[PDB]
């Protein structure tokens, strides 16, 4: 039906901005801590600690089938890449200095991100 069309154009038109979004973020963490899912060859107590990994490579697998159905579905796994590293990783480690730093300029574009969705619609 062309109810439907209309529907997944627009969910075409979402993945365009939440690739240019994503692509915006994975800028603020430029050496890459958070592009590939923690190896459970060289962390194999990982899963015992964080019950749902994430990582840029995840998300972007994701974006490309258009699984992400709105803006707080993308926010939910770019905020799980954060939170699961500042417990995993303690305070003065790198990592978790590395992902307070994705959060903080992050937050600029998902407030810069939010209203763009937004109207679009
Ligand atoms: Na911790």
């Amino acid at each position: 039906s062309m109810e439907q069309v209309a529907m997944e154009l627009r969910l075409t038109e979402l993945t365009r901005l939440l690739r240019s979004v994503l692509d915006q973020l994975q800028d603020k963490d430029p050496a890459r801590i958070f592009a590939q899912p923690v190896s459970l060859k060289e962390v194999p107590d990982y899963l015992d600690h964080i019950k749902h990994p994430m990582d840029f490579a995840t998300m972007r697998k994701r974006l490309e089938a258009q699984g992400y159905k709105n803006l707080h579905e993308f926010e939910e796994d770019f905020d799980l890449i954060i939170d699961n590293c500042m417990k995993y990783n303690a305070r003065d480690t790198v990592f978790y200095r590395a992902a307070v730093r994705l959060r903080d300029q992050g937050g600029v574009v998902l407030r810069q991100a939010r209203r763009e969705v937004d109207s679009i619609g």
